[PDB]
């Protein structure tokens, strides 16, 4: 398999480019960063609002946990590449503390609102808006040869009184090359795509677009996580549960994929469920026939069926959005 669009991205340019592990790090001044209070947590990092002590402007400082040199230089790697591309995260420095060596990564400051709290607010208009604008950021970092592979409301941080939106850690994130195959261990449960329950290893860029089906489901439907499995087998199960083992089967026969008899067991056979079956009270604000056309277009098991970020900008479904701007 391989990507659909931007596939020859790191094959025209040069190594240097996608080359990460020849990166060597121009660190700055830990001491013009100091942390004013800690905002987050996850398995590699720690994030603490901070204050750049020389202009006195907010900051973010990336604590990150013991990690391997070549994979701390490809976050590196694909943030400097990215910076300056829309809705995209800027690293601002990169420092370390003399003693452990312990790296931090400085970013630009987004007065984010946590998930849980700001979607259930967000109007049916702001839901488009803010879809867009990750879209944006999405179809930016293909175009530049990188899969983030790690898509989900954590980490999309949403300014929603200046409606500025980031898409940040890129520490999951790769180089696209065709015929590569991919560790299958990446994005958090809820959001890895079939390619990665069935370990279809040599993916692509469509892998994120699945991850922003899941988000957009769970905002649409007001069922977060949309997808909620308990572990990578029951993952699997959960999906199939709603897009039918026929589409499964399809799918496996395409890419001839066998599933493991214990993982087969476990699906076993289910009718699609409609998406309109998840209708409710609570989300029918949201659940029009056009977003139901876009997410019916996302939440493909064939990662060559999916919508290109580019194709979902121009999706009826953000016509209003796309006026606003033009
Ligand atoms: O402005 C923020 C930036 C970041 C961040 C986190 C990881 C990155 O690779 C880059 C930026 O996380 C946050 C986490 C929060 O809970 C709140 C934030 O404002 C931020």
């Amino acid at each position: 398999s391989k990507a659909r669009v931007y596939a020859d991205v790191n094959v025209l340019r040069p190594k240097e480019y996608w080359d990460y592990e020849a990166l060597t790090v121009q660190w700055g001044e830990q001491d013009d960063y100091e942390v004013v209070r800690k905002v987050g947590r996850g398995k590699y990092s720690e994030v603490f609002e901070g204050i750049n002590v020389n202009n006195n402007e907010k900051c973010i400082i990336k604590i990150l946990k013991p990690v391997k040199k070549k994979k701390i230089k490809r976050e590196i790697k694909i943030l400097q590449n990215l910076m300056g591309g829309p809705n995209i995260v800027k690293l601002l420095d990169i420092v370390r503390d003399q003693h452990s060596k312990t790296p931090s990564l400085i970013f630009e400051y987004v007065n984010n609102t946590d998930f849980k709290v700001l979607y259930p607010t967000l109007t049916d208009y702001d839901i488009r808006y803010y879809i867009y604008e990750l879209l944006k950021a999405l179809d930016y970092c293909h175009s530049q040869g990188i899969m983030h592979r790690d898509v989900k409301p954590h980490n999309v941080m949403i300014d929603h009184e200046l409606r500025k939106l980031r898409l940040i850690d890129w520490g999951l994130a790769e180089f696209y090359h065709p015929g590569k195959e991919y560790n299958v261990r990446v994005a958090s449960r809820y959001f890895k795509g079939p390619e990665l329950l069935v370990d279809l290893q040599d993916y692509d860029y469509s892998l994120d677009m699945w991850s922003l089906g899941c988000m957009f489901a769970g905002m649409i439907f007001r069922k977060e996580p949309f997808f909620y499995g308990h572990d990578n087998h029951d993952q699997l199960v959960k999906i199939a549960k709603v897009l039918g083992t026929d589409g499964l089967n399809v799918y496996l026969n395409k890419y001839r994929i066998e599933l493991d008899p214990q993982l087969e067991a476990l699906v076993g056979r289910h009718s699609r469920k409609p998406w309109l079956k998840f209708m409710n009270a609570d989300n029918q604000h949201l659940v029009s026939p056009e977003a139901i056309d876009f997410l019916d277009k996302l939440l493909r098991y064939d990662h060559q069926e999916r919508l290109t970020a580019l194709e979902a900008m121009t999706h009826p479904y953000f016509q209003q959005v796309r006026a606003a701007e033009n």
